[PDB]
């Protein structure tokens, strides 16, 4: 029942319950003339919500806030963007205007600035070295090393054993490494192996685009990246 790309018009946002106090958000957006689905995460933080990633653009992110208000009814107080591309930061200005404090690593903020993308307000120190982990409310943020991008972070929800891989992790049906313009194909399998080693108890793995599954998404991603390489 997870929503697919052809089931969500561009501009609409769906929420999907992953575990108690954990949802994914699903949106669609047009990029270089093709439409893609994209996931983010919502994690309950007492009587507040932590958001992971925007819904890929200003209009989608406004729709995301409206869907959260309707379905959950708890305020989003903080957001983390997991890398500098528009499917993660596009909509940060909408969040910042709505009273959401926006965060990203200094690596993500520098790359977003250089690219002309929206820039989260606050900088997340303690994530500059591969294998670094920091606590942020109900989640752990982990920097696995360069993969889809040099700044990509992954997010673990310890209470639910949910691993949100962002664009460093591909869905099982994926046949390509996607947009590799900013990727490190050689380090990506090593970065996946660091994720596998650090989160062996993950029950749900959510990719940046497409269907959640289990731990197999990690190995599949290393395989996809190898097939792209040659
Ligand atoms: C199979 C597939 C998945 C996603 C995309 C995609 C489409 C638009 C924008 C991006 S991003 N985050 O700007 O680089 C991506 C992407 N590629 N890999 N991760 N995200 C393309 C193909
Ligand atoms: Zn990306
Ligand atoms: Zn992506």
């Amino acid at each position: 029942e997870y929503p697919t790309v052809n089931e969500i018009p561009v501009g609409e946002v769906r929420l999907y319950q992953i575990a108690d106090g954990v949802w994914s958000h699903i949106a669609t957006q047009s990029f270089d003339g093709a439409v893609y689905p994209s996931n983010g995460l919502i994690v309950r933080d007492g009587d507040e919500l932590l958001l992971i990633d925007t819904a890929w653009g200003a209009k989608n992110t406004a729709a995301l806030l409206a869907e959260i208000e309707k379905q959950i009814g708890l305020p989003v107080t903080r957001a983390v963007s997991t890398h500098f591309h528009d499917d993660r930061v596009g909509g940060v200005d909408v969040l910042r205007a709505a009273g959401v404090a926006t965060y990203a690593s200094p690596s993500t903020r520098r790359l977003a600035e250089a690219e002309g993308n929206e820039i989260p307000t606050h900088s997340l120190e303690g994530l500059s070295s591969s294998g670094d982990a920091v606590r942020f409310g109900p989640v752990e943020l982990f920097y696995p090393g360069a993969a889809h991008s040099t700044d990509n972070l992954v997010v673990y929800v310890p209470s639910a054993n949910v691993l949100y891989g962002g664009c460093a992790v591909h869905e099982l049906s994926s046949t390509s490494a996607g947009n590799v313009a900013d990727a490190d194909l050689a380090e990506w399998p090593t970065s996946v192996e660091r994720i596998q080693k650090h989160y062996p108890e993950a029950e749900v793995v959510i990719p940046g685009h497409g269907l959640p599954g289990g731990l197999d998404l990690l190995q599949h991603t290393a395989n996809v990246v190898k097939a792209h390489k040659n």
